[PDB]
């Protein structure tokens, strides 16, 4: 768990994410896709994408960068309090998309990258480790369901 400051903490950096949402869901993506161009072959609809800048001028990948941020920001208010949103989530990864648990490392380790690159010098030592504790805590939780599916890649 993360205690009440650490809590505050995420949801301050949250913020920063909401004021141009589609934007860091977009740089969030590239940055999957770029050092992990493994993750790109899950997407039928981005397959196309073959250089960086086809995939900065993609709408439709901005457009999912706000699906996929809005769905992780509904969960983070949460406060870990989020069986009921994150299990349909996790089946739907496992199962639908067949998203190997390693892709979640990567894309929380993306996460953390992009707030450094769009706030240098303002997501400090407290404010890493803090969002690191909370998607650890997600990436944990759907682990476990996909323990109980049996669920590999
Ligand atoms: C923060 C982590 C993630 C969140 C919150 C998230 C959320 C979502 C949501 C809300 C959808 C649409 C609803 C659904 O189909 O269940 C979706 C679709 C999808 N996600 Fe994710 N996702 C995450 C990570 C990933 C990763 C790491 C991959 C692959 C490497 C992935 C691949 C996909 C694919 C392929 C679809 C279907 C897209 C389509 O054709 O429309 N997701 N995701
Ligand atoms: O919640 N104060 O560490």
């Amino acid at each position: 768990g993360l205690s009440d400051g650490e809590w505050q903490q995420v949801l301050n950096v949250w913020g920063k994410v909401e004021a141009d949402i589609a934007g860091h869901g977009q740089e969030v993506l590239i940055r999957l896709f770029t050092g992990h161009p493994e993750t790109l072959e899950k997407f039928d609809k981005f397959k196309h994408l073959k250089t960086e800048a086809e995939m900065k001028a993609s709408e439709d990948l901005k457009k999912h960068g706000t699906v996929v941020l809005t769905a992780l920001g509904g969960i983070l208010k949460k406060k870990g309090h989020h069986e009921a949103e994150l299990k349909p989530l996790a089946q739907s990864m496992a199962t639908k998309h067949k998203i190997p648990i390693k892709y979640l490392e990567f894309i929380s380790d993306a996460i953390i990258h992009v707030l450094h690159s769009k706030h240098p010098g303002d997501f400090g030592a407290d404010a890493q480790g803090a969002m690191t504790k909370a998607l650890e805590l997600f990436r944990n939780d759907i682990a476990a369901k996909y323990k109980e599916l049996g669920f590999q890649g």
